């Protein structure tokens, strides 16, 4: 049935504007409140149909997350993929892909009650499908000290209802399992320096060197891992006994709640000043590269291993993990409450104003004007509403400012810019260090000195295009101030690879800028000669 | 069926003279497949048998510890008038090798006996003979815990989620099947199970909110359905085998695993009684025995804290059933760790061969009954339980080791497998010696189990854990829940020391650390440093222990 087209969940009169939920409120709500699991039931079952349905059917798991990356083949009868990245529609073009997911959930809801419902049990069922909404991971609150991936997608089973008679199934949030590994699919399917095609199931740090190429089939969840980079945060707060603040929810605090900013600063890592670089798909890119991990090796001697890869680190197969959506519905929430705040703020600056019109390919709506199916464009999803979903902390826009200081609550910042093709395409991680870097361990919180990071999702670039993203450097220049002689660090950084080595071609713009003056010129630091790219 | 289970061992046939256990890496690496695919399929039917179904793994697994019920008509346990559970299982005694041994075959033979029927019901009439005779000459493998995957290493199966096996009837189809060797899982939580199975109680880990076991999984502060399958880590396992003292991860050391050295001690030191070397129950010399090596690796594999005070972003605690003699059974890596605890007993027992239930003290366990495990008594024609002479001979259950197979080669194969690494390191240090002696009782925390860690020098109050805490040296674990020993090598974190310190021999100062993470100050331990001119491969102690103070808010 092609076109496909793309609506949001159908409008029922008894279920007015319903919301997103945090995934955790909900999950607690629905195992806690007692025992009528229902919508946490639907969810469980629909999604395990979806990840089930066949290659050759357009709305399987398999072909939906196939949309964004590889096997860069057709969807819905339109011939890198489809996804959209460092342009000013990423928000946009991810606003439909999400709503898409939605719907196809809540219609296999539908049939899964038509398939197990009794007939006396119906209405109470649909009323449940009909209020649920996909829930949104918040990976910048604390769980109910610290942040976390939700608390369901670290369950390897669930347990639910039977519908007319509990029962514990394996958890289709938990990851993507498929019955051989991805890289043997029937043509064009197939997923042919990760060895992503010899995976079978999605994973968390899970695929490292050094280890049988059997285990990579399935490298497992490593949600402790996860979490731990979720909370990168400067080296010196883990001290005996500084206090702590995640670098991730300071940034997701400043990007909401700083002001003057236009369409095309937040939208994108585009660049085609710098107090202005704290942007939307930065934060996003950074959190892609904590939950799955990117580096496959580390050069040298260590008892403690704390790298391993994932899908949700790479482009090209992220769409895969089950979390990417979860991820994605919060990068949609961001958005929704950034627009709030910034309302006459739409591709109105004279570099964004260009994308505004762009088919959102490839996503098929129908036109009331022309009574003509179409593709999506940007201004049909401005108001997230007309797609028949909400937010709780926008439904009541009064004191959104104080919920987001409830939620997320001289400067100093860093700025950098880079080329995503500096290393021909290829991820890489940029690392920035307040001190003496040490050759062996340039890596993360545990590094000496380490400041802060910046992930290149990728896997030439545009003439005249780069791109930017920006770190908080406040409590950090104050405890290296403090620790010599009152000095303001000059930014060191090194550009890692997926192997873990240092590539010391690789030329960034790094930059310390005070309340915004800039104060400090970034230099690269070497590192051990065995660390070497 | 009404009768008594008769344990032999797999049945002996004429083709198939003695099989051997096999290391499960080897075993698994000439394969990645007919003995792979019977292990796995019949392993899978024997898990998800009922529970009223004695041949259950559930039941076979119960026998162990909890839920403590009947099994073969043996009636089950209680708690006595001091309120402890009491469970088949020997632990802290001088039987604890043989009453394993049994365990272990029986394990084997339950297995064999359902690769048996699954040929019966699935395989062709062409391969059925080709099958048959796969199963016949399978035996149980086992995990060699102190041989070099560089690192010891976790087996690489027991690493796989999935494992991809033949299909009988169709020549070359294979498909990706859960692998029974990465967990046991249930269909609902252990601690709702029908009456009388619930695993419930005390215990200090939330094994009643388990439905699967876990490998470091358990953590406070997580949502309680998180507990119901923590997951398998088997990184941080690894790390845990790998231990060795925290002066090897400076620059300019080189390291070796404390277990390979232990295990390579184990069976080179020679002198030895069967009393010494069984058990840990109680010269400090003769302290290193195979039960204490054995309650080690049980929590290194499972991990048992399951918090720790103040915060921490990196967290590495984490519990699991392994390091829970109660529900160890239950993880499938139990019996390949036990299958290598029987292998280094025969190997001993080939090295020491008269040197069987020949000391005052464990005489008078060499007639137990091991209960609740049957035989057929041919000279009485009476069912009866087994004895540890009974099993003397681990041939007289039809199965063998390689390294048994020839007495003349085997001081040759320990020292290949076991031994090259620490003579590297130790040939770089004068000719000298130095270990640990440490004596504890089991019972000093109401039964529940506890870590005794070692440091040379000052101890961090809130970091004394394991090989990333300042100057820790080793570790002692309290498995069992008279008094029990244990011994360290110390030789080369005393040659750290020294250097630091103007030659001066070290204190050895320790923690004894509780489930939660914090120091226990009212737990007895016994702890002393001892020195021999020549290297191991006439001890004199050189310093007594003293217990380390920790921080405030780390204290229980
Ligand atoms: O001993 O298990
Ligand atoms: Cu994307
Ligand atoms: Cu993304
Ligand atoms: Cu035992
Ligand atoms: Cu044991």
């Amino acid at each position: 049935g092609s076109p496909y087209l793309i609506t949001g969940i159908p409008k029922d009169p008894k279920h007015p504007l319903p919301i997103r939920k945090d995934i955790d409120d909900w999950y607690l709500e629905q195992t806690s409140a007692g025992s009528n699991r229902i919508q946490l039931t639907l969810f469980v079952e629909a999604l395990t149909v979806i990840q089930n349905r066949p290659l050759n059917d357009q709305l399987s798991y398999f072909r939906l997350a196939g949309i964004h990356g590889a096997p860069w083949t057709e969807w819905d009868g339109v011939p890198t993929g489809f996804a959209v990245h460092n342009n000013y529609t990423f928000p946009t073009w991810h606003r439909v892909y999400v709503t898409l997911y939605e719907q196809v959930i809540y219609e296999a809801m539908l049939d899964f009650i038509k398939q197990n419902v009794p007939q006396n049990g119906k209405a109470d069922w649909e009323n449940e499908a009909k209020q649920w909404r996909l829930p949104y991971w918040d990976f910048a609150r604390f769980a109910r000290d610290e942040l976390r991936l939700p608390i369901l997608v670290t369950m390897p089973m669930v347990k639910v209802l039977v519908p007319g008679q509990q029962l514990s199934k394996p958890n289709p949030l938990y990851r993507f399992q498929m019955q051989t590994l991805m890289g043997t699919l029937e043509r064009p399917y197939a997923i042919t320096d990760l060895p992503f095609d010899k995976c079978q199931s999605t994973t968390k740090y899970g695929l490292l060197e050094n280890y049988n190429a059997d285990v990579w089939a399935d490298g497992g969840q490593n949600w402790l891992r996860a979490n731990l980079a979720l909370n990168e945060h400067p080296w010196y707060q883990n001290l005996d006994g500084w206090d702590s603040v995640p670098t991730l929810q300071d940034m997701t605090f400043r990007l909401l709640t700083t002001g003057g900013l236009n369409w095309g600063e937040f939208s994108s890592t585009r660049y085609d000043a710098p107090k202005n670089w704290m942007n939307l798909e930065a934060i996003h890119n950074n959190v892609h590269n904590w939950v799955g991990g990117f580096m496959f090796s580390r050069p040298g001697r260590h008892d403690l291993k704390l790298w391993g890869a994932g899908h949700m680190s790479s482009v090209p197969v992220a769409a895969y993990d089950p979390i990417f959506w979860l991820h994605h519905c919060n990068i949609d929430r961001l958005t929704a409450i950034w627009q709030t705040v910034n309302s006459g703020s739409w591709f109105n600056d004279d570099k964004s104003k260009v994308s505004k019109d762009d088919d959102l390919r490839p996503f098929h709506r129908f036109c009331e004007k022309t009574r003509k199916v179409v593709f999506f464009r940007s201004d049909d999803v401005k108001d997230w509403r007309s797609l028949n979903y909400d937010y709780a902390i926008t439904k009541d826009a009064s004191r959104i400012r104080k919920e987001i200081s409830d939620l997320y609550g001289e400067d100093y910042i860093l700025s950098i810019r880079y080329s995503r093709y500096a290393l021909g395409g290829k991820p890489f991680q940029i690392n920035i260090f307040f001190g003496d870097v040490d050759g062996k361990d340039f890596y993360d919180a545990r590094s000496q000195n380490f400041v802060g990071s910046v992930f290149n999702f990728s896997g030439q670039e545009q003439e005249g295009v780069l791109s930017v993203s920006q770190l908080p450097a406040r409590l950090a220049v104050h405890y290296y101030k403090k620790q010599n002689k009152g000095e303001v660090p000059t930014p060191r950084y090194v550009v890692v690879n997926s192997q873990g080595k240092a590539e010391a071609e690789v030329k960034v713009e790094v930059a310390l800028h005070k309340t915004y003056r800039r104060v400090a010129d970034g230099k690269r630091a070497e590192v051990d000669d065995a660390y070497r790219a």
